[PDB]
């Protein structure tokens, strides 16, 4: 949008977004090519009535996805990992890796694309566990091994959390440091995202927001592939900005491989839990295209919940505009009800 309007614009959404979805509290950040405007409303805990702040901490739960995705195309570009890898090749020694047929393993774009033919969740977990801490790397393993796969890969689309903590596992290996390293060392520490961690201090702790279906606040390397990265508004911005140009600044070099697409949705026999934004109509690495219609443009996003957090990034590449909100919880609150809003404030954006 021009910059003359782009607060305007956001405000004409930002209140609606925030009492539609019911939240408790909201942190929304947009950059519009050279603008960027935030905006919270609500509290950090449900009466506390404290306002939302750039540093306060939030689970970005499965939006964790695009940064697992990042690091597998940055190792891909280091010649570390193929994408066409099979996942075996990062398996510990002698553990087996189930396979539809010996011709047709589950590779690494697979788990990225949620066509490995893996369920959603490891089966059989314990109840009542705090959200992003089971299974365990260990758990996920003892379980692969004398597992088995009975659809072949890159036939059926089926969200899977799961598919990313191993797609995590395989990218330590290859790299040979522990995941926490890699995401330090490819994504956080460059761009000085000094909140954004798997592995939380007391200090960072206390600065968690809090809604219905709030857990402890803890160590959540478990989904250090699908869910578990905490962060902040401001670490988030930072984070997005990089596949957005403006005056002073070029996309990250990485930013069109991240964002290729590998399924389109026709391509695909059937697709599940790709749809919570809208149809999907086409699959990346992690990210989601939806395609032009009706009065909305075509958006590359990437929807998250967890622990009483949800999450939703929707961007428009091509004109370097893109949204980021977070919302804890209501009781009544509905997802779609945050995200429709977040995609009708990128359509009058891109006007």
């Amino acid at each position: 949008s021009n910059a003359l309007l782009t607060s305007q614009i956001v405000d004409q959404y930002a209140e609606h977004i925030f009492y539609n979805s019911g939240a408790v509290g909201m942190a929304l950040v947009v950059i519009d090519n050279n603008q960027v405007v935030n905006r919270s409303f609500g509290e950090t805990q449900p009466g506390n009535n404290i306002r939302p702040r750039p540093d306060s901490l939030i689970r970005i739960a499965s939006i964790t996805k695009l940064m697992t995705s990042e690091i597998m195309v940055k190792l891909a570009d280091d010649g570390i990992v193929k994408l066409t890898d099979p996942l075996k090749k990062y398996a510990p020694k002698g553990v087996n890796v189930p396979s539809y047929s010996a011709k047709q393993p589950i590779r690494l774009l697979h788990l990225a694309s949620h066509t490995s033919g893996l369920p959603r969740e490891q089966p059989g977990g314990p109840q009542k566990r705090p959200v992003f801490t089971w299974p365990t790397k260990d758990n996920r393993w003892q379980w692969l091994k004398l597992a088995k796969v009975t659809v072949p890969p890159g036939v059926k689309a089926a969200y899977s959390n799961l598919a990313y903590d191993l797609l995590a596992d395989a990218l330590s290996r290859a790299a040979g440091k522990p995941y926490a390293h890699l995401l330090r060392d490819k994504i956080t520490a460059p761009l000085g995202m000094k909140n954004t961690t798997l592995t939380p201090t007391a200090e960072q702790c206390k600065r968690l927001m809090i809604g219905v279906g709030s857990s402890r606040c803890g160590n959540t390397v478990a989904a250090a592939g699908s869910g578990g990265i905490y962060s902040t508004p401001e670490d988030m911005q930072h984070w997005m900005q990089q596949f957005l140009a403006s005056d002073n600044s070029a996309p990250k070099r990485s930013a069109k491989r991240e964002q290729a697409l590998y399924f389109q949705r026709g391509d695909l026999v059937s697709l599940k839990g790709m749809d919570v934004a809208g149809q999907a109509d086409a699959l990346g690495l992690g990210w989601v295209y939806m395609a032009p219609k009706a009065d909305l443009p075509g958006i590359m996003q990437k929807t998250g919940g967890g622990g009483g957090f949800i999450t939703y990034m929707a961007m428009v590449p091509e004109k370097n505009i893109g949204v980021f909100v977070v919302v804890t919880r209501s009781q009544l609150t509905k997802f779609s009800n945050m995200s429709d809003g977040v995609n009708q404030l990128v359509a009058e954006l891109v006007k």
